[PDB]
C-alpha cells in the first residue's frame, strides 16, 4: 500500500507561471515522497503519446500542440493512498468547480490552462509512470520521517 | 471574459489587516485588478449600499457600522470571476465556510465577516458604479492573459 | 456563547514533523483566543482516560502506545462557536477524507498519524480542558480585538 | 512622529506580476496603517513629474515612458518611522544590493524592473502625497490595534 | 548542542496574533521544543524579569506592562540556539531589523518589540530556571536530529 | 548577460527534510528560469567527481559518503546575475553566519547539513552544469513574463 506511485505534470501553463515549486511543496508537506523529477519540452510525439486515449476527439491536435509548446515538469510521488491524495491536493479538473485550498482552486480559472495533470487511478499511473520515465530514473531511497507519517 | 466583480473589504478586515491577503488571492487564481480605493462611506453610502435591506430589522445599526470606518473597494475582471469571486471568500456565513477561504480562514461571526463580493453579473454591474466612476477603471491587459485564459 | 472552549491537542507526529507553530497561527488568525498553553509527554495512564470513551476498541491499546510515545502539546482555545470550527480548521478525522486548506488535508495521511486532536463537542471539549488542565493554568483576558471579531 | 506618511506605488512591473497584494501585506502584518490607494496608469506628464529630480539623467526618458507603460498602484501609509520603515521593507533600490526578507530581494532582479517605489525622505514623502493625492482621498481612521504596535 | 534558550512572547505578540509564527521560525530552523506555556506574569514575576532595571527609569511603568497580560514562555534545545535565536528574532529596536526577522517583519516601536529572547547561555540559564520548574522540560529527540545537526 | 546560468543542488538533508519546493519557488518568485532538473542519489563516483576540488582534504571521504547517502536534485537556473542571486537566496554557507530571508538563514543550523548548493562563479556554474547535466536535458524556452522581470 505505501509502495504505490502517481504521475504528476507541471504542464506548460504552470511552468510559465512559476508554479513549480508550489506544488512541490504541497506534495511534501502532505508527507510523500519524491522519487522521479524532471523537466522537458514534449516533442510532438510525446504529447500525442501521453494523449493517446483522446486521439481520436475533434480537439486533440489542438491539445497535442499546448502540451508541446513549452516546458513541462514531470513527477512521480510515493506512499500510501499517493493516487486519490494527489487527485485530491490538485482539485477539481475544471477549476470552475475547484475548492480553494487546491492547487486549480487557488490558481486556474479555464479547463484548458488548469496547470497541473495527476493520473486518475492506480492502473493509468502506473502506465504515465513507465512512459515519461525510464526505470534508472526512479529514485529508490526511505524517509527518515517514514515513521512519523504512516502507521 | 470581461466579466466583472466587485469586492469590499468590510470595516472589520480593514481593521484585522487582511486587504493584501484578499488582494493576493485574487492575484494567484489570475484574476485582473481594474479599479480600488479605500474610504469611509458616508451614511448615505452606507444607506444606498444597502439599500435592499432598508425594510429589514436593525438597518440603522447596519448603516451606522458600515460608515464607521474605512473600506477597500475593488473591481476584479475574468472569466467567471463572479461566481469565482464568492468561492474564493467562501460561505457568507462563517460557521458554514470552509478553511482555505477567506471567511474560512479568518472570519467567525457573521456580523463580523471581513469582505463581500457580489452574487451575480447584474448586482455586480450595480455595485461597481454605485462605488467607482468609469474613469477610476484600469484599462489594461495582463501579460499573462494567455497563460491563464483558453 | 463567546466563552466557548475547546481542547486542541497536537499528538506526537504533529510535534515531531514540526507543525505546531503552523497548528497555533491557524487557531490565532481565525480569530480564536488562546487560554492555555503546554507540552509534556503523557504517561500511559493519561493516554488511557484520554481515551477513555475508547476502551472496547480494538485500536485502543495502539492508540494508548503512540499517544504516550513522545510530547503532545495542549492547548485551550477560547470564542464563539469554537469546538465546531476547531474540529473544521483540523478536517475530517480521517485524513483519507480531509479536504486541501484543514491541517489534515495540508499534512496527514493515516489515521493514526492524524498530527492533532480536538474535542467533538461542547460536553467532550468541558471533560478534555479539566483532564489536562488546572483551573489556575488557565489565563483570563480580553483580545484588543474582540469588537473587530465578534458583533 | 506616530503620523509621519511615506508614499508607496507599486510600478508596472509588480502589478504585471501580480505583486500588489503581497506589498500591501507586508506593510500591514509591520503594523503600518493604510490611509490612501488607487491604481491607475500615470499619464507620460505625470512619469515626468515624479520624475522631476532625475530630470537631467540620460535614463530619465526610459524611466517616465515605463512608468507611464500601465497602471500602478498608488499608496499612502502612515505610523512611526514609515518612510525609513518603507524603505527597509523595500529593500535596496537596486535589487542586486536587495537582501532576501525583502521586497525586492525576494521578487527583482534588474534595477530598471524593480516592483515598486517607496519616498526617500520625509520632504519626499510629502511631495509624493500631494503629487498623487488631494486632501479628501487620504482617510482619517484609528487602528484599534494602535496600542499593541505604539508605546 | 544541548544548548538551550528562552524566549518569550510579549504581551503585544499575544495580542497581535503571532504566537504561531515565532514557534514556527524556531521549528522550520531546526530546533527542538522543550517547553511551553502562557500565562499573565504577576507583578513580582515582571520584577523578577526586569530585575536588572529596578535602579533605572520607569521600572514600575515596566513592571506594570509586563504583568497587564499573557505572555508565552517556551524554551529551544539546539547548537548555537541562542545566538540564532537572537538572529532569527531581529534586532532589539525594530527600527534597526531587517526584514526576514520577527521584529523585521512585524514590529516598529522598541517599547512594542513583540518577543524577547535570552542574550547569553548564562542568561538562558537563569530565565529558564526564573519561568519554568524542571518536570516542565520535555526530553526528548527529534526524529530529524541526524538531519539537521552533524 | 541574461544567459547566465548557475547551478543549484538540494542536498540530502534538504530532500530529507522536504525543502525542495520551497527552494524552487523562492528561486521562481525572483523571476529566474529554471531550465534543468532532476533527482537521483549520487554515486561514489558521482559524489568524488562533484568534490573533485577537495580530494585532498582529510574530510574527503565522509564528504563523499554522505553527498551519496540519499538523493539529491539538481537544477539549473538562468537569467541575469543568476549566480551571484543564487549564491545570495541561499545565505552564507556556515548557517552560523547566515541572515533569516535566506534558504539557510532560515532552515539550517550546520555547515554539514546545509541544505543546498550553489555554484559560486560563472566559471564554476559552467563545470557543474556539464559536469551533472548532458547538453539535451537543458530545455531552451522563453519566459512570457521576460519583459517583465528584465530591462
Amino acid at each position: 500500500m505505501s509502495s504505490e506511485r502517481t504521475f504528476i505534470a507541471v504542464k506548460p501553463d504552470g511552468v510559465q507561471r512559476g508554479l513549480v515549486g508550489e506544488i512541490i511543496a504541497r506534495f511534501e508537506r502532505k508527507g510523500y515522497k519524491l522519487v522521479a523529477l524532471k523537466i522537458l519540452q514534449p516533442t510532438t510525439e510525446q504529447a500525442q503519446g501521453h494523449y493517446k486515449d483522446l486521439c481520436s476527439k475533434p480537439f486533440f491536435p489542438a491539445l497535442v500542440k499546448y502540451f508541446s509548446s513549452g516546458p513541462i515538469v514531470c513527477m512521480v510521488w510515493e506512499g500510501k493512498n499517493v493516487v486519490k491524495s494527489g487527485r485530491v491536493l490538485l482539485g477539481a479538473t475544471n477549476p470552475a468547480d475547484s475548492q480553494p485550498g487546491t492547487i486549480r482552486g487557488d490558481f486556474a480559472v479555464d479547463v484548458g490552462r488548469n496547470v497541473c495533470h495527476g493520473s486518475d487511478s492506480v492502473e493509468s499511473a502506473e502506465r504515465e509512470i513507465a512512459f515519461w520515465f525510464k526505470a534508472d530514473e526512479i529514485a529508490s531511497w526511505t524517509s527518515h520521517s517514514v515513521s512519523q507519517i504512516y502507521e
